[PDB]
């Protein structure tokens, strides 16, 4: 029943509000946990600016733009890419943000994406 892509609206969190600053301790774990939280509706997004990544925990999970032509509704097509110690696991387009668990923080916006699953 699982489609290749799912439309999600992700809460955009300010980095200083985030209570759980990463998904886990290895590349494989963070990707796994990020995908589960995305399915459960408990994933937030932090937009990357100077100073943001040092305030979060590695490995990082990024959502990156996967294509240039399809934004049905306002949902940019994205895929997950993890980073640890300067090495990325996946190759994709431009970063839309870094994913983190969402545990009830108040967002500043919602970001519509079409997530490749
Ligand atoms: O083992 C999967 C259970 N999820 C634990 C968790 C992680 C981050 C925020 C809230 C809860």
């Amino acid at each position: 029943m699982e489609k290749t892509h799912v439309q999600l609206s992700l809460p955009v969190l300010q980095v200083r509000d985030v209570l759980v600053r990463g998904f886990g301790d290895s590349v494989e774990e963070v990707l796994s946990e990020a995908r589960q939280h995305l399915k459960d509706g408990t994933c937030g997004l932090v937009e990357v600016e100077k100073g943001v990544l040092p305030q979060l925990e590695q490995p990082y999970v990024f959502i990156k733009r996967s294509d240039a032509r399809t934004a049905p509704h306002g949902h940019v097509m994205v895929e997950l890419v993890a980073e640890l110690e300067g090495i990325q696991y996946g190759r994709s387009g431009e970063t839309l943000g870094v994913l983190v668990p969402h545990v009830g923080e108040i967002p500043v916006a919602y970001r519509k994406v079409l997530l490749r699953k």
